[PDB]
């Protein structure tokens, strides 16, 4: 249980009576009044200490990533690594460290839709025998910006316009595209946000990343340069951008409650931690500098290097105390790791430490249950708004005769003391500048565009026509352009397209043909197809809902979650037509006899909205998933205009539908159906 | 102008140089570096001071209605009501007082769509020459509960499940359902949700109510009971379920943008303050109890007496600042 | 052990590694710099994280009673009394509940002097097994006002002056004053603080009051009004303000250092607490509105009925995490108890919570371990700022079948909840006035200084006599002066001498000779000498020493704390004269062959001021204190021109001056040594 150190703080009220929050039991249903029809008492000490707590419950959100979600786990490393680091939580052979991870977007507030169109957060926490490790990373391997000085820029630019707050969640705006074209460090990110990764099927068919270049430093300070990275088991999977809208408003909590339900039905999902180990004198090697945030390293240079897994398998208890409440830091360091001269990573380490005094409200916020570490903690740091503890040491100081030297002083050879990396120098002049190893901000742009697929492409353009087409200045437009020329003349020419602007002359400096592996997420199919969900349309007349209700029961043994859908909630049938959306599953089946639904009177209910069967496999087929319908119920299929030779779509008996609709899901999504320029 | 107030704290930086909060040009677009390719220094007081800001800008939003949008605009009174009140701001015909006014969802976080279905709030403020007066109204004349101390366990029961916080915005889930029907005055408002007031068309497109029964009184003493009302002269609109689900993901701004843009566009929104006035001796007299907030008093029995109008026509010019 | 419960949240650094506070050994001794005389890297995070702790180390002190100290303790109820009061921890004879007491005085911010002179708080907790019960109280049994709205008027009018910050701690200037004359019913407990009650010897000799009327509520709902009192077994003691002013100098840890003494010595200070009881039919019996908080009972009329002792034997061990952090409230109340409607009693209830949101910045401040009670904390309430728990019910409201109906209602006849005394109503005009009840302000002032010894009277009348003298404005003057003669003519024409304003002429509106028990310091000496200090001044020359040390044993012998006092610390001497004041003792002695510091050349030493041994003795003496010198030290007093037999003054061999000086220490202070209005006459 990795939730196991947080028991002793939790609250059972079963059985209990109701109390104030300073104990003496009470009734708190009824405010103290002066008489029968009278006002309210000042006296009543009852209702404003529940009030006062409702009145305060409230803290502020993340500055960003205030739309997330987290869930418990345990770290298994695969075995010693002291010959690479120091670090003790990967110091031996099936080593277990509990960890937590919070997934998340970036610029919409809380409450903000799941399948907005975002980076993503990838933030896990080891709570390691020697401190609190935090790999605070994102969902893609670059970042927009290569100065911290530059973050408050480029969130104010992608966030709501300040005059109205205007739009939500969303880079389709004016000042976000004035940025990235004004800013070309951004172009990067960007192509990655508007791939697969800015609109993933959920957390856990994300893949993770540092992004930051770091040090692992063993016990004689000797270092190695690395990328930290997170290989999902089970898989990256993507939406499309018309069905991520759709799902924003039909479900907002599309992706936590992904998360929840596959840790409550035991599908606990596994992310294998993998390294690029690079020597110190191949910092710049590589056509990039490593201290470029803005680049990533492509994997024919350096392998892929797993050293152990991590698997979330305990939900939390309460989502505020625990998630909301816990506080990330890059700072979160610890001995075997040091940091580079990354300066966006230098500026980090000061804002995630500073911001916690504004979300928590005082200096002690590494004392709550959620933050604390389990390997102990003295020093001589005392009060503090909400202090937890009560320090025996009166001598809090060092160094001092009278406290004995303790607690004492630790270093590289000492105490198992943090240090910095022996060989790092300083050199130069101090400046304001940034390296001319900084300035290509295409060439890699152009190499992860060379890397997708066709229809994969196509999604990237097809967002950036979308995004670009809300911005209203002509000329911010025309920036955006003269960009994208510079990473691809057929990019370019392709998304002036849409915004009805000329297509520009070639301007071939960054242009070549380079690929690189590992960036893609529709040319592999998925691994396993366990939590993948089924919408089985079915009706309540005839006898349709018998034959769903044995298709669900072959569906599940594959490890599927297979919901039937009918008019009314008869037995054995999970959800009805008005309630339901294809957004909500990965293949969309109709039961036989259900073709009813889809023409004619039975299709004409007070039940549900007019159409709603069909628009439920028109959705279904449009945005590419595997649909299917048994014996009679292909009438289904044509009366939307599909047919059985098409792929990703089956006829047939039960047994031919359930065989096709398993193997559809690991395709997962058929981009057959999307269009692309010139076909 | 109804901002006309607002224009001495008016910040200007067109045409300036870049400074700190203490004064002072700057440039801040590069750390300071010990070396070409060194690490940030510590003595960057350009950095911190910009990022410290940056990571305090964020408050708790509101603890309910969190999700809302604002403008300011214009009371203008239709009479002297000083027989009924003695309010400043209702004392003489033509009278004129600034107001903002902010609309709001109830159950959703700060960034939730402005089309889930919920209560609406219809908060407004006279800035009156005998201080701030606000009517913090809702767009349903009727409320759950009948005693404030019973709040939080509304509130708690309509917002998302404290274990995994779902579902965002939405009373369709097991707790809230369970409160409404073992906390039976909720049914009244539960059902005006479950109506087009739930799923308004605009801000512009709903009424206002005060709910609660509040008393006037003239200078000498005399008091009547009264219920507040706005009523939009744009008329009522409402919205259809299967719309607004799509419309919630579509445009989750969608209120908010609609109320901007009729301002911008010259179409500033009007609603009529309206008053039903009931003698202290008929409190109990017609069915209910005038003390009960779940109940209405039906117009049959009170007609509404309307004495003046506002009209909203100035956006904001710094939404955190002021909405 | 009272702290017992205390132990699990309780940090042990000995033996350990320095680390950060997210876990991790470290050093933090030096900047990660770049380069050897190089700047320090923001990359250091063992820096910040230890930096940024220090910076926001202070929280905001108290609105009111910002200075103070308090202890932990045991309270033991006498008896089960059920048949008065459903509280539980007063429900069985010999139960024991553990307590928390902080004293302080009221004006004074965080680093004021403890004998400053001022109104002083004694705030109890009780960590009842059903609740925390808190007795707020003062060592005064009377409140300047009576609403509570006025409490920032009264407040803002005797703290510093708003423009310069001036006086620190002191009711002595034109704004106070100004005050006290135009609301007149705060004359009542000035008269109080310009007694010895405004000048304590200590917290362990004060006595406590609720100074409210509250309820006590039997189980079946049947009511008395109650009056809290707290009776120290030490005796009540007092010092002369013009010792308490060298004090506030000397040491501003006086009773703060008392008490921790007191208690680590083995020596926990005692109190009773005992009870008045009143009929509710009976609220105006008594001459006065039993609601009105101006009044004090006089124990003629009812008289104090004991329920138990309160004994404070252990010392916090961090000073900020308990003593600092801990949060008093009125508002926590528990079954067995209710509130009456006295106006200033009302608005506490309010002021007490809402200030905690401001010193604690967030609303989970009853979750730090010091504010937590035994008896468990079960209800609906989630989040808040620095949220420490993590709750399972997730049906988190009231009612719902999905819970099944837990945590459930308490009240009168299930689950021992709360209940208001079901008798209490409510009749009249919604109104903001006050009783007319409440309107005598200067009956009661005029019966206590009718209470008090002739020479108690006479610091009262110099205590005004010193305060209103700093007034500046003319006018405020002549205010006091003629609100003092609506108490008394004798005491406004003996203020009138000191600020050169003529005798009003006598008001007999409110004249009267009553008197009453109770309320007096110096009619009755001290039940026990023990904790009491000795300050034996003695010299390194000589044998003086050594005769000083055997005086010692045999004073220690009888529960004294004995400080031998030398021109340096020679074997056998605990303090210097450079660092002794006659403040720190309540008798002083000089040891035999001390004379020699006393005249001439032992008296010119570069080791301690010029005249210090002398200036003890002389502020001993002036002071009131039991004084003394063995053998031949008698010439000591003679040089200061004491007598060797005047009352408090013991001269002869050890075993004689042992015996006078134990016995002058039950008296304390010799009042004979201070003169009254009148003696100077021809
Ligand atoms: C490679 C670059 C970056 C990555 C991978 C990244 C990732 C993240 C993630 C995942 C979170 C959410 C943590 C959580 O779930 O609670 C977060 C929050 C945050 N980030 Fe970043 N970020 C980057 C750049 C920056 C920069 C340059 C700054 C400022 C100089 C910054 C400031 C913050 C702040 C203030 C928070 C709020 C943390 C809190 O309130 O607990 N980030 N970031
Ligand atoms: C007739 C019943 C009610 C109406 C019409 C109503 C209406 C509103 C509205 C419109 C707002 C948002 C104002 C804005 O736009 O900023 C609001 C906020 C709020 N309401 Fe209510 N509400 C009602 C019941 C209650 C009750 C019973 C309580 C508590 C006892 C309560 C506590 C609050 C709080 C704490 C806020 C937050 C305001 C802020 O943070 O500035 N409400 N209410
Ligand atoms: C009989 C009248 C009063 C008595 C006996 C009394 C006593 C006390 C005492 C002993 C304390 C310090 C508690 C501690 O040691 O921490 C205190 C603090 C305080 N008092 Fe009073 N007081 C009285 C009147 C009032 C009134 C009328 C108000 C306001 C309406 C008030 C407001 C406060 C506040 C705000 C604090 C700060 C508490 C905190 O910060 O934790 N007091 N009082």
């Amino acid at each position: 249980d990795a939730r196991q150190r947080l028991k002793e703080v939790e609250v059972d009220d079963n059985g209990q009576f109701m109390t104030t929050d300073f104990g003496g039991n009470i009734e708190e249903q009824f405010s103290l009044k002066a008489g029968g029809r009278g006002s309210t008492l000042l006296e009543d000490f009852i209702f404003r200490q529940k009030l006062q707590h409702f009145d305060h419950e409230r803290i502020p959100e993340r500055v960003v990533h205030a739309r997330g979600a987290g869930a418990h786990g345990i770290f298994t490393s695969y075995g010693d690594w002291s010959n690479i680091t120091a670090a003790s939580f990967l110091g031996a052979k099936d080593k277990q460290t509990p960890v937590f991870v919070r997934f998340s977007t970036v610029a919409g507030s809380r409450g903000s839709a799941d399948t907005a169109r975002d980076v993503h957060g990838f933030a896990t926490r080891f709570y390691t025998d020697e401190g609190n490790f935090d790999i605070v990373g994102n969902n893609i391997p670059v970042f927009f910006i290569q100065d911290a000085i530059r973050f408050p820029d480029l969130i104010h630019s992608v966030k709501p316009s300040p005059d109205n707050e205007v739009p939500q969640a969303a880079t389709a705006h004016d000042s976000a595209w004035d940025f990235f074209s004004s800013q070309p460090s951004a172009l990067h990110t960007l192509f990655w946000a508007m791939s697969g990764n800015g609109i993933p099927r959920s957390y856990r068919h994300m893949d993770g990343f540092g992004i930051h270049t770091f040090r692992l430093v063993t016990e004689d300070g000797k270092s190695k340069l690395v990328k930290w990275h997170w290989k999902t088991k089970q898989g990256k999977a993507a939406l499309v951008w018309e069905e991520a809208q759709v799902l924003a408003g039909k479900n907002a909590d599309f992706h936590r409650q992904d998360l929840w339900d596959a840790i409550e039905s035991g599908n606990a999902p596994s992310w294998e931690l993998a390294v690029q180990l690079i020597d110190e004198d191949k910092a710049q090697a590589y056509g990039f500098d490593l201290l470029d945030p803005t680049k990533f390293l492509p994997e024919e240079f350096a392998p892929l290097q797993v050293l152990g897994e991590m698997t979330l398998n305990r939900n939390p208890m309460n989502y505020f105390a625990e998630t909301e409440q816990i506080s990330f830091q890059p700072g979160h360091i610890v001995r075997g790791v040091d940091f580079t001269e990354d300066p966006l990573l230098q500026g980090r380490l000061y804002s995630y430490l500073d911001t916690q005094l504004n979300r928590h409200r005082g200096p002690n916020f590494e004392q709550l249950p959620i933050n604390r570490p389990v390997s102990g903690v003295h020093n001589n740091h005392r009060d503090g708004q909400g202090q937890a503890w009560i320090h025996k040491n009166i001598h809090h100081y060092s160094p001092s005769y009278l406290n004995k030297g303790y607690p004492a002083q630790a270093n590289q050879t000492v105490g198992r003391g943090f240090f910095t990396t022996p060989g790092r120098t300083a050199s130069g002049v101090l400046n304001r500048e940034l390296s001319a190893t900084f300035d290509d901000h295409y060439t890699q742009p152009r190499l992860f565009f060379n890397s997708l697929t066709p229809v994969e492409q196509q999604f990237v353009i097809n967002a950036i026509r979308f995004e670009a087409s809300h911005v209203t200045n002509e000329q911010v437009k025309k920036n955006v352009l003269e960009q994208l020329n510079k990473i691809s003349n057929d990019v370019a020419k392709r998304v002036a397209v849409a915004l009805g602007l000329e297509a520009p002359q070639p301007d071939p400096t960054y242009y070549h043909n380079n690929v690189t592996r590992g960036v893609s997420i529709f040319n592999e199919s998925l691994p396993t197809i366990a939590t993948l969900r089924v919408g089985v349309l079915s009706t309540t007349k005839g006898g349709s809902l018998d034959k769903a209700k044995a298709l669900k029961e072959q569906l599940e043994k594959d490890g599927l979650k297979v919901t039937v859908i009918a008019e009314y909630l008869a037995s054995g049938v999970d959800q009805t037509y008005s309630a339901a959306d294809a957004t909500a599953f990965d293949a969309v089946v109709v039961a036989e006899g259900a073709e009813r639904v889809f023409s004619g009177k039975g299709a004409m209910s007070p039940l549900f909205p007019a159409g709603r069967p069909s628009q439920i496999l028109t959705d279904g087929y449009r945005w590419g998933k595997p649909v299917a319908a048994v014996g009679s119920a292909k009438k289904a299929l044509q009366s939307i205009g599909v047919e059985e030779k098409e792929a990703g779509v089956y006829a047939g008996a039960q047994d031919e539908v359930i065989k096709g609709v398993e193997e559809g899901l690991k395709v997962f999504k058929f981009l057959e159906r999307f269009a692309v320029d010139g076909d």
